[PDB]
C-alpha cells in the first residue's frame, strides 16, 4: 500500500508541471486506505510560494476532514520534505511520511540546498516524533525519475 | 521604522485573539516605509495549521504584489519564526526578518517546543544567510508581553 500511495503522489508531481501549476512535487495525504489529499506544487497558479505539495495536500485535508490535526493521517510526499513543509507536517500532527526522492535529487536540477534538519536527525531546537520512512527500491526510482523526465518543462521557483 | 512595524505586528496579534481567527501572533510585511500586508494567525478562522501569522502575511502579501518572490521586502514577526515559517520566509526571498519575543515566551503559556534550527544556527543541513534581527528594549517588552495578557483567551493549537 506504501507503494500505491508513493505512486500517486509521484503522479500529481508529472500532473503538476504538465498543468503548469509548479515544480514537479506531488503530496498525497491518506485517512488510512482513503485518500483525503491529493495535490501537486502550486506556487505558480497561486502566486504563492508557500504553495508547496505537502503544504497545499495539508491545506485539503484539513478542510476535507474538517479538523486542524491529522493525527489520524499519513502522508506522502514525492521528494523530501522542505524545512517549511516538514514543519508543516509536523504542526498538523500527521503521524507518519513516506517520501520518495532525497532532496539532492530535486536540488540537482537547480531547486535551493534547502534540506531538513529534523527529517533526516539532524535537529536539535526542532524534535521530530513521527515515524518517517525514506522509499528504496522501485518507489525510489520512480520518485527519482521524476527530475530527469521533467527536466526544462518548467519553470524554477 | 522596525519599532512601529513590530508594534503593528503586536496588534495583530492581539487582535486576531479577540477576534477568535487564531493564536497570539501577528506578521507585516512592509517594503521600506509601506505595508504590503498586515496579518495575524488564522489557524482556528480557516481551518488550517499551517496559517500561522508570517505564512498568511507572505500569501497575501504574494498575491497583493503578483509575485512570489518578496526580494524588496521585509517581515516583521511579534514572535520568532517557527520552522515552518522560518522555511517559508527563506522561500519567498523576504530580505529581512525582524521579530519580536522569543518561543520561549510563547512555550511558557502552552505552545509547542518548536524552533527553527536555522533561525538559531543550529542545523547540520539548513543553513540561513538571511538578516535577522531580533528586537530589544521597548518593542522586545511589548512583544513578549503578549503571551501573558492574552493566556486563556483563545483556543490552543
Ligand atoms: O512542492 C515542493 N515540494 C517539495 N519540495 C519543493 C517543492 N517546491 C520546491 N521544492 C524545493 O525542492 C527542494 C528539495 O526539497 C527544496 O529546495 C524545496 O524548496
Ligand atoms: O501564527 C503563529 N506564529 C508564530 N508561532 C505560532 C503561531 N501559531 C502557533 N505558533 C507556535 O508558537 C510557538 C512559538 O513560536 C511554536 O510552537 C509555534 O508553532
Ligand atoms: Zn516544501
Ligand atoms: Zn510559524
Amino acid at each position: 500500500s506504501d507503494h500505491k500511495f508513493l505512486t500517486q503522489a509521484v503522479e500529481e508531481a508529472y500532473k503538476g508541471v504538465d498543468c503548469g501549476d509548479g515544480g514537479p512535487f506531488g503530496a498525497v495525504i491518506v485517512h488510512n486506505n482513503e485518500v483525503v489529499a491529493s495535490c501537486h506544487n502550486m506556487v505558480l497558479k497561486y502566486t504563492d510560494p508557500t504553495a508547496h505539495a505537502e503544504v497545499t495536500a495539508i491545506r485539503e485535508a484539513c478542510k476535507k476532514l474538517n479538523k486542524i490535526e491529522l493525527s489520524e493521517c499519513e502522508i506522502y510526499a514525492s521528494c523530501e520534505p522542505c524545512p517549511m513543509c516538514f514543519g508543516a507536517i509536523h504542526l498538523s500532527r500527521l503521524k507518519r511520511l513516506v517520501y520518495g526522492a532525497k532532496a539532492e535529487a530535486a536540488i540537482a536540477i537547480g531547486f535551493d540546498d534547502f534540506i531538513a534538519d529534523a527529517l533526516r536527525g539532524t535537529g536539535v531546537y526542532q524534535k521530530s516524533s513521527l515515524e518517517i520512512k525514506k522509499a528504496d527500491g522501485n518507489g525510489a526510482a520512480i520518485a527519482e525519475q521524476v527530475f530527469q523526465n521533467t527536466k526544462e518543462k518548467f519553470r524554477l521557483y
